């Protein structure tokens, strides 16, 4: 006898879409710091690099981040390895330093190309804590829907590493043949995409 | 020469927690419904299941749960495989019917049962559907931690499935031990804990 209606259960997430931009406004007005910061420091969470240079294909980012750090050319996470699953949700009392490892990652596969300058680099970064570590995966999220950063959305690889041992049969991303050269990315032997077509839709990005 | 202080790149967790109370707010003023609930529906989310009968061992239920259901014996949550890894984060247009079939499968293996009647169950469940699916987990886990439901914390195994040829080595859980029997745990022959020491656990659960 008693009367089901689904939409009486149905969770309604404004407030939720309200806090995850509250959360973006937060890690907006966080300290814009080089690319590394000067400091080593714990903590997993979600970071943004900005580029303000003139390598030719994104000098236009010098002009959109001239008066602030207002676009992103990539955004990502860095979690401990024990909340990817193998197997559990989340197991243990702290995670270590997982976002500052990662950032400086990122910069060391930047000073190995030849044609970028890590000066021409900041980041931006935000810790997420304790029971805050579960909003790590949709502020990651909800900024790359945000921003649609370049190497996010449209030159893949940048935050890819070394294949592994007979898996090097897939080609190089476009990140690795516009940028060279990683040693690892020089052995992928698949036909990789030509720097013209990247370069169109790096053109493409920014006429829209 | 820029300064670094760490603290100012914290995320506060004090608007994520009001909003996750306010989320299991919502979830006790759902309808409370038969288990199975009379109609199948799509979604996926959280469920508590509710005891309020007399089987010796659960029957302090039948007082906690006398005048409003307030106390779960069991807290889960069904999502769609796509957002389990194997592997993405979150892949496809919509996720079809997880929770009605996951508490569907949970009153059969109630049926199957001698000790337990399906009567003396209820479940409510709570629906999240886009964005707010990345509320499911933590809503799960908030539910978990305020009730410390029976069959999540102190009696394990009655969301387990068949475990899987030439595993029938491990024993059978302490839920299948004092109710018997679904086909596949007959199979365990493993030292499975004694009847008693479980009966003890649960007396310790019901006072404190």
């Amino acid at each position: 006898n008693k009367k089901f209606d689904r939409s009486e259960h149905v969770y309604r997430n404004d407030s939720f879409l309200e806090l995850i931009k509250d959360a973006v406004r937060f890690f907006s007005g966080t300290p814009v710091h080089s690319l590394p910061p000067p400091e080593r420091f714990q903590g997993a969470g979600v970071y943004a690099l900005y580029y303000t240079g003139h390598y030719s294909l994104y000098d236009e980012y010098s002009r959109i981040n001239r008066l602030a750090y207002n676009l992103p050319i990539y955004v990502g996470k860095a979690v401990p390895a024990g909340w990817r699953q193998s197997r559990i949700s989340d197991h243990e009392t702290r995670a270590g330093s997982e976002l500052s490892n990662r950032i400086r990652e990122h910069g060391r596969n930047i000073a190995k190309t030849s044609n970028l300058d890590l000066c021409d680099f900041s980041c931006r970064f935000v810790i997420f804590e304790a029971t805050g570590s579960d909003m790590i995966s949709t502020v990651q999220a909800a900024l790359i829907k945000i921003y649609k950063p370049l190497w996010n959305t449209v030159v893949d690889g940048f935050g890819n590493h070394t294949p592994g041992a007979g898996r090097f049969a897939q080609a190089k991303s476009d990140w690795d043949v516009i940028h060279p050269g990683r040693e690892w990315a020089e052995k992928c032997t698949g036909v990789h995409s030509e720097p013209y077509f990247i370069e169109e839709r790096i053109k493409q990005y920014f006429s829209k």
